[PDB]
């Protein structure tokens, strides 16, 4: 049973990406200031449930720090561009979600996320493009006992299967506020059972190539809030054109670039 | 060289669908009334260029008959649901475009449209899901000499290739105002040479599974126009949630159906 491997963010995004290529998962330690997560955690806190797990989206409206600091985190965009740029091109958010795993929440059947898109089932996982990257920021401490994400490392190249592993056999992502788990959509994984007394809160961001439809649309966000954000974070939440590896533009408006057609102001 | 096969719409959409799965292309005759196409042609004219070929989008804005009669054409949707429902689930428009091919427009190198999405290069064409369906309505007569679409029938199951055919070797889609050419994104095809002296206008809808990002976004179509459209036409233009074959919703607002979270009225 391989371990979940780790690197400090000070060691560089390429180290984290090498482990992500070899294992399909990596824990990056100290990748974002804990105060950033603390603000975000208040925004979320001062505000939809299955298997004792509370899901909450709309983070663009809920939190200015998410909108500004998290969506722009350079380490994450370096790793993401390593993953998507040559095979797929521009990436953007599939969704961003808080997951509040209450006590009594039960571990899920280990699975691949990229099952969500049906094409993944007609491509060879050994040689196919990655369709999803997931970045999870603990909002409180992640341990095995409180349901920290279970991962089968090095499971990202084998064929699609109807069974991968029993959740009891798997290691847990154990990490602190300020760290992040990154796993690809071909990594076998699942939430763990929160067998503790306190909730286990994490902030999962799922990014995908720009040619795949986001699960969560941000068409309801006021343009005034969106002109607050950088061009990159606008693109992340779907307010921008996305180009494929072949420079083919999708999400264009009136034959022009999205920002150009709308006259959308940015920041930075 | 196989011929482009033809059926009349009165023969039903399963007839056309069977020809489309055997051949990757079918011409459906008399599928839509030519007065409908005539109203669309006026609406597009009142709006008055590579390879001498003029492209025009924003048909949702420029034409009410498009928004209403064309995007709801039941024959097209019966075919599109035969192509997409079991393998992919909900479909919606990749784009809707008007193509005015002027005298002097030269024929394109034949190609597969599905190349636009890179995953198409990692799936086996013989067994992979269709990523794209194209429906072309002539706005005036399509002949071989004025650039009628060139198609290589039964080319839809072979491997992705850097070469498929020379345009000179391909038959043309010939059809009147009121017919429609349907072909998948694995059919090898290209625009032909317009060696006539009048232009050749056609209206190409491209549809795809709802999990693939439309090339044309419709987010600055006025809500009040969108609320005059059917729920289906609204979904087609991206103002709707799309669900895959596993009933997972994409394009949702606030963990709810797009229409629910917007309070979007329909017709």
């Amino acid at each position: 049973m391989p371990p979940i491997r780790r690197v400090n963010a000070s060691q560089g995004s390429d180290a984290a990406y090498q482990i992500l290529q070899e294992d399909g998962c990596v824990i990056v330690e100290q990748v974002i200031c804990p105060n950033i997560i603390a603000k975000i955690s208040d925004d979320v806190n001062r505000v939809n449930m299955h298997n004792r797990t509370i899901h909450m989206g709309d983070l663009v409206l809920t939190s200015k720090t998410y909108r500004d600091e998290l969506l722009n985190l350079p380490f994450a965009h370096e790793v993401l561009e390593k993953v998507f740029k040559k095979d797929s091109g521009d990436y953007w958010l599939n969704m961003g979600n808080i997951l509040n795993m209450l006590p009594g929440a039960e571990a899920q059947r280990p699975h691949r996320d990229d099952y969500l898109y049906p094409v993944s089932q007609h491509m060879d996982p050994a040689t196919s493009p990655d369709l999803m990257i997931n970045i999870t920021f603990p909002l409180n401490e992640f341990r095995h006992d409180n349901g920290g994400t279970l991962l089968l490392p090095k499971s990202h190249t084998g064929p699609n299967a109807d069974f991968y592993a029993n959740a009891e056999d798997l290691p847990a992502a154990e990490m602190q506020v300020g760290d992040a788990l990154i796993f690809t959509g071909k990594c076998v994984h699942g939430g763990g059972a929160n067998r503790s007394d306190k909730p286990r809160i994490g902030l999962a961001l799922a990014a995908q190539p720009g040619y795949l439809t986001p699960r969560e649309s941000n068409v309801n966000v006021p343009r005034d809030i969106v002109e607050t954000m950088t061009p990159l974070a606008q693109r992340m939440i779907g307010w921008g054109t996305v180009r494929t590896k072949d420079t083919y533009g999708l999400n264009m408006l009136q034959d022009k670039d999205f920002h150009e057609a709308l006259g959308l102001k940015s920041k930075t």
